[PDB]
């Protein structure tokens, strides 16, 4: 996250840390078994980290659990990362408490000027790379499609919606991939893509997770 402030510990429950020896991408818990996150996150050998603050030290609250399956969305497109999203079942059920807790899925899509929060141990520069040690937190809106189309002309899709600040200098980036963009306490987005980090004019993409409500239950229904 690019000019955004420290959550505090445990203030962001939902938020899951994927790991393969190194933290690579965020998620967001939404059930004690399953944890959603982005298709461009996909790898074998996740172990899911929940109720983290710090990464690097074992403060207590921790629960490593490893993923039994992780499903790609069908119809994701690597090259213009359209259906940016993947569930991941945990090996066992997670234990439920106030540091870990799940985020609900929305009923709605979200509009245009609501104000949401993303998360994640990503990026720190755009300019260079520093990777932190604790959570960082950035509240950004959703800005129009109009606005969103003339950043990213032909790149933008109806599964995408455009979250920052068009003056630059506040963004997620690299590494808070696959985590959560909540808006009035639903899950509204997952971090997916973006022209480098915090530039003027190009703000972030997120997966528009209200299009894929249907598709998350039919699939931990039938998994
Ligand atoms: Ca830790
Ligand atoms: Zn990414």
């Amino acid at each position: 996250i690019v000019g955004g402030y420290t959550c505090g510990a445990n203030t962001v429950p939902y938020q899951v840390s994927l790991n393969s020896g190194y933290h690579f991408c965020g998620g967001s818990l939404i059930n004690s078994q399953w944890v959603v996150s982005a298709a461009h996150c996909y790898k074998s050998g996740i172990q899911v980290r929940l109720g983290e603050d710090n990464i690097n030290v074992v403060e207590g609250n921790e629960q490593f659990i490893s993923a039994s399956k992780s499903i790609v969305h069908p119809s994701y497109n690597s090259n213009t990362l359209n259906n940016d999203i993947m569930l991941i079942k945990l090996k066992s059920a997670a234990s439920l408490n106030s540091r870990v807790a799940s985020i609900s899925l929305p009923t709605s899509c979200a509009s245009a000027g609501t104000q949401c929060l993303i998360s994640g141990w990503g990026n720190t520069k755009s300019s260079g790379t520093s990777y932190p040690d604790v959570l960082k937190c950035l509240k950004a809106p959703i800005l129009s499609d109009s606005s969103c189309k003339s950043a990213y002309p032909g790149q933008i899709t109806s599964n995408m919606f455009c979250a920052g600040y068009l003056e630059g200098g506040k963004d997620s980036c690299q590494g808070d991939s696959g985590g959560p963009v909540v808006c009035s306490g639903k899950l509204q987005g997952i971090v997916s893509w973006g022209s480098g980090c915090a530039q003027k004019n190009k703000p972030g993409v997120y997966t528009k997770v209200c299009n894929y409500v249907s598709w998350i239950k039919q699939t931990i229904a039938s998994n």
